[PDB]
């Protein structure tokens, strides 16, 4: 078998290339938010926390991955920290992603209460607590859920380790039942299934609210034709009461409230001539609603449609970032399951283990590109930053 150093050199060179890109791209995300007040909403504070975690992957997690790949002699508990510190950063990324899903769900479901409920100070508090839980969760093995009490005395005497030390290797010190049940199933897979369900409810809601609009818009228009072609005062009365209720459930910013007070006011005039029995004077009064609909109502339809379509396109960009996290991290998780559940399977080869590790660390590079390709405000700020400074 070849000198371990040769394949070892490839792995290191690759891991360092990844760390450079992780730092640069996510530093540029942070610079952008710092610089552009349009980017300084509550959602993007979570985006920033996510970015700071991806920077820390290049600054610390990747240097740790290189170290533990050597099996150098180390005191067990210090070896656990080198091995698990990435689990803290990964857990903080999940919390951050989960908070974004909820933040956007609160914006689609209750737009009118969003600003008083999701504030910057509350977000700061959430981010501060999620980082505290991430250290707790990601370093649980250090509290005694570890194989430190079972040292591999073959490996440790070969390496020449001393009194208290172990050959520092991930699968030798981190119990695989912590990795599968606690880290994967509970702390990664369940949160990602939640985010899946949140983003589903976001899209149903926007799809619901949209059809409610288009369905309110035809209620307004259809009932016009009823009036136009009626012959007794009563058909008009029945047709008008439907628009009125439709015009207020749509109503459910002083130009918008003047437009609908022109509209309902007209409806309430045609409803009075109808109730009085004047049939033609009610059809002609109800024809004055065309002027209001062309001047005011169509314009709330098109504007209410844009904001909903813009929320959908925005939640789709954020759903992609949750997909890439999963795409990138599931291989390393799925191999742990095989190692743990299939004792009669051969262990996955070394080359695949470090290919799945390298894959997991590339997730720290992709988010900056997603923002740039999918978010105008981020792309335009990236260009200003680059164009000017470099
Ligand atoms: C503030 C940031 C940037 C720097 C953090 C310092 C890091 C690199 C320090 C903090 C604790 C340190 C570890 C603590 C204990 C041990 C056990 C010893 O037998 C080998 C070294 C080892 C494994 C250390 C490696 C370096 C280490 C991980
Ligand atoms: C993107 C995510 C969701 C999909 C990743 C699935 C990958 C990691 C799967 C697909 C096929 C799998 C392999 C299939 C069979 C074996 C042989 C066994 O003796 C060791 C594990 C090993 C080598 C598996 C490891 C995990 C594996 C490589
Ligand atoms: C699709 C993703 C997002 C969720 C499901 C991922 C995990 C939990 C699933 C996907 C495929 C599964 C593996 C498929 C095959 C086997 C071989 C068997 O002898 C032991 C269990 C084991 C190793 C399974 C463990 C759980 C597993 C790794
Ligand atoms: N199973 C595993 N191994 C390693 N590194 C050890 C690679 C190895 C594997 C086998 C061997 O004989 C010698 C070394 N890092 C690992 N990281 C993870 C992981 C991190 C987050 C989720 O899973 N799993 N994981
Ligand atoms: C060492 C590992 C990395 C440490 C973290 C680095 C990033 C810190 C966050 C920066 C915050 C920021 O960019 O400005 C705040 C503002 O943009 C958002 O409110
Ligand atoms: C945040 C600002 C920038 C921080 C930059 C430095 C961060 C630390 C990066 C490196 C960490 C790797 C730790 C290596 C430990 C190696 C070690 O113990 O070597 C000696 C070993 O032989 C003990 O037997
Ligand atoms: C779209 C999903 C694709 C997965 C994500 C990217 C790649 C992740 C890492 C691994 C993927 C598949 C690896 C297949 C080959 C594994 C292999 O060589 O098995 C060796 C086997 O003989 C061990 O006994
Ligand atoms: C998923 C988003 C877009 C990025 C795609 C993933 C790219 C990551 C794949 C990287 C491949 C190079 C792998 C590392 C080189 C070292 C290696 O494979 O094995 C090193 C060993 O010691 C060999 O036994
Ligand atoms: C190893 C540590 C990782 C690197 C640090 C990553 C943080 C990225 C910093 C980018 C933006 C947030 C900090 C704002 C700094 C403001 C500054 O430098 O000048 C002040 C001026 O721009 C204010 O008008
Ligand atoms: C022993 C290794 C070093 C230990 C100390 C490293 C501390 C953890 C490293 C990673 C991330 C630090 C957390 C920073 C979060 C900053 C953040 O996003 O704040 C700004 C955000 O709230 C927007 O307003
Ligand atoms: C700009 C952010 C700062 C990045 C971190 C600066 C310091 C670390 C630089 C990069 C990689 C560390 C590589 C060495 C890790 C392993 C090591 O030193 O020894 C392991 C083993 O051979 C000991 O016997
Ligand atoms: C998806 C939400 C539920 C929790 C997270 C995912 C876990 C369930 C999905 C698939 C598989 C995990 C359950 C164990 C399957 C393997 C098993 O039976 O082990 C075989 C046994 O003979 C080994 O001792
Ligand atoms: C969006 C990402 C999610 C995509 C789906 C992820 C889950 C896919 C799981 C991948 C493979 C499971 C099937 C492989 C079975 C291997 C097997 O039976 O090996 C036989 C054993 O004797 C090897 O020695
Ligand atoms: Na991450």
């Amino acid at each position: 078998g070849a000198p371990p150093i040769m394949g070892s050199s490839v792995y290191i060179t690759v891991e360092l290339a990844i760390a450079v890109l992780a730092i640069l791209g996510n530093v540029l995300v942070c610079w952008a938010v710092w610089l552009n007040s349009n980017l300084q909403n509550v959602t993007n504070y979570f985006v920033v926390s996510l970015a700071a975690a991806d920077i820390a992957v290049g600054v610390l997690a990747i240097p740790f991955a290189i170290t533990i790949s050597t099996g150098f002699c180390a005191a067990c508990h210090g070896c656990l920290f080198i091995a698990c510190f990435v689990l803290v950063l990964t857990q903080s990324s999940i919390f951050s992603l989960l908070a974004i899903a909820i933040d956007r769900y609160i914006a689609i479901r209750i737009p009118l209460r969003y600003n008083g409920l999701v504030t910057g100070t509350r977000a700061k508090g959430i981010i501060a607590i999620c980082w505290v839980l991430s250290f707790a969760i990601g370093l649980t093995p250090m509290l005694g859920w570890n194989n430190c009490g079972q040292p591999k005395e073959g490996k440790n005497h070969s390496q020449g380790c001393g009194e208290g030390q172990v050959a520092c290797l991930f699968e030798d010190v981190v119990p695989m039942n912590y990795m599968v049940y606690f880290n994967f199933f509970a702390c990664v897979l369940v949160p990602l299934l939640l985010m899946l369900g949140v983003y589903l409810r976001i899209f149903l809601a926007a799809r619901r609210q949209l059809a409610d609009l288009e369905d309110n818009w035809e209620t307004l228009n259809d009932n016009l034709k009823v009036i136009e072609k009626a012959d007794n005062a009563a058909q008009v009365k029945d047709a008008l009461t439907k628009m009125r209720a439709a015009a207020l459930d749509a109503q459910k910013m002083k130009d918008f409230r003047h437009g609908f007070d022109i509209l309902v006011g007209q409806i309430d005039d045609a409803l009075k001539l109808a109730n009085e029995g004047k049939v033609k004077e009610a059809q002609a009064a109800a024809e004055q609603l065309k002027t209001t609909r062309n001047a005011y109502i169509q314009k709330y339809l098109e504007r209410a449609r844009s904001t909903l379509q813009k929320e959908v396109h925005a939640a789709k960009s954020l759903a992609i970032i949750v997909g890439l996290f999963a795409l990138c991290w599931l291989p390393l998780h799925i191999i742990n399951c095989f190692t743990f559940f299939c004792p009669d399977c051969s262990h996955a080869p070394l080359w695949l283990m470090y290919l799945a590790i390298v894959l997991s660390h590339t997730n720290s590079v992709v988010n900056p590109f997603i923002y740039a390709y999918r978010i105008r405000e981020f792309r335009q700020t990236f260009r200003k930053i680059i164009r000017s400074h470099v």
